[PDB]
């Protein structure tokens, strides 16, 4: 088979790129290692920047989101007794964020794709990229036990952190930057009403906790935990008791608890690869960079890379300007580092780190006191949180 | 002899407190270990917050400063090729800083004191504090070889980091927070015209450099250096060559060099003691806390502690409200930690640290890019730099 753009990975990055391109006339084929169910079993993210909200509208897949998503105008930081609310709308100059599950976005995109009739190959094994630097690169894979070959002009590696794309670029061409945090997040999904109409990030001496939601009757909660913990050690009971111990008494007493639908530990990391492309291979989403979940930037950066890739591919195709694709990494990396800096900051001020001397404890507390107390301070949080402007 | 408030140390803290009190009718005696010349041989600081500028006016010692001091409305950060200017006046809402040597402030205060006839004992050896918790504490010292005793109601420890005051409080009552930086500043004073009308803080791969001034024909320059360097290894030649290598080419080529009047290495530290008082002993200035020089907060915090002490002593004396002196530490520490946080931030973004992995290099560079590029960002620098409001 042959196509124009081969897309490896059917996650939000891949499906979104595929929908944008297809809608513009550029044919694409998506290859996915797993089954649709497996992809749809991932809970993960739930906060979307306005820029991605508009990209979804542009991809023409927003009916359900415009209906079920929730528009939040403020978020709350709880520390040392107090609870401070950041007014995102007025501090950012009219911008807000939308709460709508990553699973929902994926479900919506998958629905739009199936209906469009565009090609999608699930259970495509042993994917391999070939001739990344020629005018005619190709992709090989196995479906059942047959080795197929797909010819294309470009390949978009949207296969996540453990994908085959990044591994296909000679190690000597890539420069890696990385930070691993000594803790993870134990998340829990429950069919109970959320404890607050907006999110609550809480810094507590026992560690970080996060009060989030997915809908009016569906909550998502997290608590920081050591990398040494295993999810089977944390029963629902233990989670609720632990969560309550880390929240403001007034919040803890309003909490409707319940049996978990899903529970899992996600470790924290920071990772950036430079550049994000090789020949006719362009990386997007987690294939190129990972951010700790604290600032909610993962899914959002995936969306911005894709927005950039889609728009450079449009020019190259319809306007015959293939020279523009060379600046892909430069454009994306400016936003990526800004988002990595913010995610890192949020993570350092809200989490309890092991082996922290007295001075750094005091500085972390004061960082909060200054930023949550100064108008200029709150503004740096707001503009970064709603999302910096797409360039 | 007997007095009302005994002041240990004739540095800016001690002289300023002494001038404020004397002007209000409260008698004080200053005890200084060294000679006036020795005190006047210290170059040190040169940047004053507006709040201290007004305190000097209030101490009635501002004629010379109002004449020779320089009012700056902006400062410059140089990094990775570019030079960014922070407009302090408009970003802070009309505030500015004044450049006037610490040596000048001291000289001015010493002049005002001598003329007032208020008591000052230089070369007062073996100072010892006694009965810190009784209604009648006292101070003993040696002048020549005679052991004298001075009776007072209160003692203000303004004797700096290596003073006797802090050592006089039982170790078990004090909680210490401390950070030592792996580098120092090699400063150099020259009788040459400054290279810029405003200050230039420069981050360079070889380390930090600072372009400052004292007057239109007197410059003060610094370069970060390892704690292992000795000032005799750095000849004027080497300093100038090194300074030039760290500055923007356009700035380096305008630099008028010359023989040094003074040269020295100041190490970097962060230190805070809690509380700042014991019985009838109140600590002020470097006796209670030290900040790295990056944010120019040392002399300025000394001034704010003193302003607070002076105003609580006024009430206790003329208004008979001695209960107010109990809240001295609480008031001072709010400003102190905010200033320590800022000084620490400035220091981490402008200096080159040893053993920094690739990720942190990238984050430091982006911190600069974000803060120097965002309006909210520049504003956090401006309001902190001109000085946060006295509470
Ligand atoms: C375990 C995990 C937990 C997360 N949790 C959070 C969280 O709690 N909150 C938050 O804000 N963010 C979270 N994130 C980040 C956010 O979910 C991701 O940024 C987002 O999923 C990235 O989108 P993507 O399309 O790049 O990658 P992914 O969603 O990972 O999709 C990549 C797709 O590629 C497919 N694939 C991989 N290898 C191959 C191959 N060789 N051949 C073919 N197909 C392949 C994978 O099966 C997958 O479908 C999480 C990410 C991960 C991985
Ligand atoms: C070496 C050094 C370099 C500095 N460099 C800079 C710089 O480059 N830029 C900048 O912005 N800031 C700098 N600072 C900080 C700033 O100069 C200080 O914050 C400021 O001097 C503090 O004022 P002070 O009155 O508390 O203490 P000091 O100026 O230290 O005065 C304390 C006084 O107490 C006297 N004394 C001490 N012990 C006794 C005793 N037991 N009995 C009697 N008298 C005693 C001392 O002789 C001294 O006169 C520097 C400080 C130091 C110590
Ligand atoms: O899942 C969420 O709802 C969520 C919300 C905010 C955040 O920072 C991280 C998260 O995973
Ligand atoms: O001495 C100066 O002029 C000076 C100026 C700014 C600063 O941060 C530190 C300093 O010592």
């Amino acid at each position: 088979m042959k196509t124009q753009v081969a897309i490896i990975g059917a996650g939000p990055s891949g499906l979104l790129l595929g929908q944008l391109l297809h809608k513009a006339g550029i044919d694409n084929v998506i290859l996915e290692r797993q089954t649709p169910d497996y992809v749809l079993g991932r809970i993960r993210a739930g906060v979307l920047e306005q820029g991605m909200v508009d990209l979804l509208r542009e991809a023409g897949v927003d009916r359900r989101m415009a209906r079920d998503g929730l528009v939040h105008e403020g978020v709350e930081i709880a520390f040392a007794g107090q609870r401070r609310r950041i007014d995102l709308k007025r501090l950012s100059g009219g911008k807000t964020v939308t709460v709508y599950g990553q699973t929902e976005v994926t479900r919506d995109l998958m629905e739009a794709r199936e209906a469009s009739g565009a090609t999608t190959v699930y259970q495509a094994a042993e994917v391999r990229l070939h001739d990344l630097q020629g005018e005619r690169p190709y992709v090989t894979f196995e479906r059942d036990g047959e080795r197929l070959r797909l010819d294309c002009d470009y390949i978009a590696g949207c296969d996540g952190f453990h994908g085959i794309s990044r591994q296909s670029i000679p190690a000597e061409r890539l420069k890696v930057f990385e930070r691993v945090y000594p803790f993870g997040w134990l998340g829990l999904l429950a069919d109970t009403p959320p404890v607050s109409h907006e999110l609550i990030y809480a810094n507590h001496p026992r560690g970080f906790a996060l009060c989030s939601q997915r809908s009016a009757t569906r909550s998502r909660y997290y608590v920081q935990v050591p990398l040494t913990e295993k999810v089977e050690d944390w029963s629902d009971e233990r989670f609720w008791t632990e969560l309550k111990a880390r929240l403001p008494a007034e919040v803890a007493e309003k909490l409707v608890t319940g049996p978990s639908l899903e529970k899992s530990i996600a470790p924290l990391r920071s990772f950036v690869v430079e550049p994000m492309q090789h020949g006719r291979l362009f990386l997007a989403g987690d294939a190129a960079h990972i951010v700790p979940p604290t600032g909610a930037k993962g899914l959002n950066l995936a969306a911005s890379d894709v927005s950039t890739l889609y728009r450079l591919l449009l020019k190259a195709y319809r306007e015959g300007r293939g020279e523009l694709l060379e600046r892909y990494s430069a454009i994306c990396l400016r936003r990526i580092w800004k988002a990595e800096r913010f995610s890192w900051w949020m993570t350092s001020v809200l989490h309890r780190f092991p082996d922290t001397d007295a001075f750094s404890q005091r500085i972390q507390q004061t960082e909060l006191e200054y930023y949550l107390g100064s108008e200029a301070g709150l503004a740096t949080i707001a503009e970064n949180y709603v999302g910096l402007p797409y360039e």
